[PDB]
């Protein structure tokens, strides 16, 4: 300090960190990246909640992302862009819990409403760091504040012995909570705004989300939420106490090991051995199953999800949920034979009912057979392109929009303004084939504003509407309501309720008022299917 | 006397009556008895081929009705009544009515067989609606309908036993087929072109023959409108028309023979008096005594007939009216009546489809709910009468004609179908029932012709079209015109395609589905659900 840029140096309350000036399109952000928010979870610490970061002394840089949580790494494509843009890209270690800042540069006069990321990767991946999270955009455009954190991921995320003590489980939610913890203490040193949080996350971090709106410790910690293709109901952001200490012993069991003994005995497993085993542990052929999720521990989920939405009072909760168009065609292409990234896969009947069978692995031959015959369109049942486009809605609607439509409607009916998309531009950048229309998660550099980037190859129009998401989102993040409170001329976005059910198409075409969240289908998933398992 | 109106038979002669259809006269012989009236000890029995007679039988007024439930539900409204029977009720009704041109053909002309619908508990053959002489004028059609038992008379049945086995209502169709086959030569009928046609229970009769092998040379084409052999009301299990034959017995205080010989010592009315107190559970479209799976007229359930049936050299043009369920609600579903616009609760939906899918457990019901629910506006009444209307419709029609359809055309029928959309603007009915069940009829039999009803002249120009579908259907199989050429055309119902035509007031429009997404779950979802209860 003497020679240092002044806006750059910031304390915070485990001490002092110097961030770095990032240039962005518009001009210069702050951004302080790897601010540990945790001690390390490492050794006897992994599989433990996290334990606040113990202030250091003089100033830690925070000028380069850090470590990502140990994870799967996504070899499926390998160095194609579509999978390795949400690889990680940083050093995986467990001692990764660290949180990134962008704000203005300099940093925000007034108080900023702050944008917390928490990404999705399936509860068994995902960093900050990506760049589809480079918060440097809506710190520069919308001069918002925008944090993100590594939370731990798969077995070291989510591994529960429930009712132990040394696994506990959901604490990778704890990692999540505590950088919201930290946020709250420490945000206001970058201008921040702690009381104007808004959370957003897509897929898992969607879920995240969600789990923290539905765990009482969190909701003190954020004011507004948004969930993108991901909730915390739903087929696969959770599991049962039960099937968690299923897996977890199970997984345990594929790597050589009463609780103690068995985490114990875990603890000496090396990360990347978890890893290596954490996939065999799902309970069948499955596609949007992952193996260490939260964990219902009537704890931090005092009960399902389900449960929760449906019963908890959600008054002061201003949501925006959406989905992309086409939810369910990018897991198709790891693990539903018939599906390639290489090939238009068109698929046969039976790779449809087979695909539906580990698209829907809960499900039983009835409801499998309901899905199919939901699914099937009667008048061309065998038409591959039809079947390949059901077999995406099958997993699409299944994991995510029906999720997010039960969602949408249990927290409307239990008082949320509740703002929900469907978002349906397919980037002019994307590296998945066509068929796969807009797949999961590449909304993320559109809300992140990625287009701004000149270097990035995006249309003007995505330029546009990148930043007319961008506005949205921190509309919202600063109202509860993505309307643009000055903008009157642009259509706009009415909350979806459950009588009107309206949701808002998010493309390059202004906003299109569209009613009911693929109702007739969600009809099936959300209230048939369960009847049709239970029985 | 009239050369034209004197008629040998094979029984001997018949005197029929010239009447008027609006562009000439047609010879009309009504009454002809077909077989021995099913009186006494003939009670529940096939029928007997009527025995010759002497003379000039006079066959110029219809003869009884069978003996039936008269509908009362809205007493002298023209809605209702005119299904109601038009003429005495008997026991003896075995008798058919043939029209014809007058004079006579030259040549053998494509005989049309109507079989009435009436749930196999009513009907008559002859009500206005089946008033032949307009087909028998304009297309030149020798058109046949014969009265069949209804009710008890017809379908009371006690499997396996010599004194009720069953389905004598439909051999009571086959004998009138066969004297058709005997006899319609004598009329300038063509026994080697015999359609027949139906409605509703006289569909599910049609596809009776066409699914019972004796009945397969009485006839060369099909047309089975609203209506179907398969599906859930048309048939009754052997089991089931026992239970119910042996609980109407007990409900009129009567071993199969001392049984029946009990039965046939009741009055009629008796009979029809506890006719309805035998169905199973609170019902709409459903009815007491139908077709029996008696392993011989039916030698298996009509689904298993269709699924494995020949059909190779036939014709068969099937059909469903708009709103095929409407009709029904009226009769026994909470909040529906044809008074007010019935804008049911969803309670009374969730009620209704209980009643109108009675074979439903909890949970098909709730599938049939949350299928016909618009999740969209899940609590709107319009919504919710109308699929109400459509659960029974499809349930009971519309999805047995589409499977009834594929079926055919799968095992090498030739099938066209259609939707018949056009509400007759005499229609007594309330609006929300739209094009009820039945209200085609009046317009193939080309009652619009008949400038005294009332139907606009559009009406008259389609019932037009409409008898020239039904008769070229008659005369080739093929209900489009072979003389006119762009209709455009009406093409074959195929399992691939799935085509079907609108009929309608606007020209034929080629649709293809006949509900197929809904009809998906009803003839291959709801039945798996059943499956494993
Ligand atoms: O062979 N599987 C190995 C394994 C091991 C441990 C955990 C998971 N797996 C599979 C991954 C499945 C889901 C693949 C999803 C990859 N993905 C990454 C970023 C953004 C989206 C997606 C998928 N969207 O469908
Ligand atoms: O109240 N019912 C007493 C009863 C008694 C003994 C046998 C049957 N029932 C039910 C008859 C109702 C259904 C009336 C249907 C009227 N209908 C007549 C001709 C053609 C079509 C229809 C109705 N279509 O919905
Ligand atoms: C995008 O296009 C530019 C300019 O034509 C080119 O130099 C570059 O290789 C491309 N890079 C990306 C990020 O797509």
């Amino acid at each position: 300090e003497g020679r240092e840029d002044p806006q750059l140096l910031v304390r915070v309350r485990g001490g002092q960190l110097r961030g770095i000036r990032l240039k962005a399109p518009g001009g210069p952000v702050s951004a302080f990246l790897g601010i540990p928010f945790a001690e390390p979870p490492v050794g006897s610490r992994r599989f433990m909640p996290p334990e606040p970061k113990r202030p250091w002394s003089g100033v830690l840089d925070a000028t380069t992302f850090q470590n990502v949580c140990y994870q799967y790494v996504d070899t499926l494509y390998p160095g194609f862009e579509g999978t390795e843009m949400w690889n990680p890209n940083r050093e995986l270690s467990e001692d990764c819990l660290y949180l990134n800042v962008w704000t203005p540069y300099p940093r925000p006069a007034s108080p900023t409403p702050v944008l917390i990321w928490i990404y999705g990767g399936g509860f068994y991946s995902g960093a900050a760091s990506l760049d589809v999270y480079d918060g440097r955009f809506l710190a520069q455009v919308e001069g918002a504040v925008l944090v993100s954190m590594n939370y731990r991921v798969g077995t070291f995320g989510f591994l529960a012995l429930p009712g132990s003590r040394e696994a506990p489980g959901n604490v990778g939610l704890l990692d999540q909570r505590l950088a919201l913890q930290w946020v709250q203490e420490n945000i206001a040193a970058f201008g921040g705004d702690p009381m104007s949080v808004t959370l957003f996350g897509e897929s898992a971090g969607a879920a995240s989300v969600g789990m923290h709106i539905l765990s009482l410790p969190s909701r003190s910690l954020f004011h507004r939420a948004v969930l993108q293709s991901g909730t915390p109901n739903g087929p696969w952001a959770t599991v049962s106490a039960g099937e968690a200490r299923r897996r977890a012993t199970l997984l345990a069991r594929l790597v050589g090991c009463n609780d103690t003994e068995l985490i114990a005995c875990l603890r000496t497993r090396p990360a990347q051995d978890l890893v290596d085993h954490e996939w065999h542990v799902l309970p069948q052929e499955s596609i949007f199953r992952f193996s260490f999720v939260p964990v219902v521990d009537g704890d931090f989920l005092s009960d399902t999800p389900e449960a929760l939405i449906n019963t908890g009072d959600f008054q002061d909760l201003q949501v925006l949920v959406g989905v992309v168009k086409d939810e369910g065609s990018y897991f198709l292409v790891y693990g539903v034979p018939g599906f390639s990234k290489d090939n238009e896969s068109l698929i046969s009947r039976a790779q449809f009912l087979a695909g539906v069978r580990i698209g829907v692995p809960q499900a039983s031959d009835l409801a499998a057979e309901a899905v199919v015959l939901h699914y099937t369109d009667w008048l061309h049942p065998e038409d591959p392109t039809h079947l390949r486009d059901a077999m995406s809605a099958v997993v699409g609607d299944h994991n995510v929009v029906c999720p997010v439509a039960q969602l949408a409607g249990r927290l409307a009916a239990q008082g949320a303004r509740v703002y929900a998309y469907i978002f349906e531009h397919r980037a002019s950048t994307l590296t998945w084939p066509l068929w796969m229309g807009v797949p999961h998660g590449y909304e993320i550099e559109f809300i992140f504003g990625l287009p701004l980037d000149p270097s990035l190859n995006y249309t003007t129009e995505e330029r546009i509407f990148a930043q007319r998401l961008m506005k949205y989102w921190t509309n919202f993040a600063r109202t509860g309501d993505p309307n643009d409170p000055r903008d009157s001329k642009s259509p706009q976005w009415p909350p979806y309720t459950t009588a009107a059910q309206q949701y808002v198409s998010l493309n390059l075409k202004p906003l299109e008022v569209r009613r009911g969240l693929r109702a007739q289908t969600c009809a099936f998933w959300n209230r048939f299917l369960p009847k049709l398992l239970s029985a």
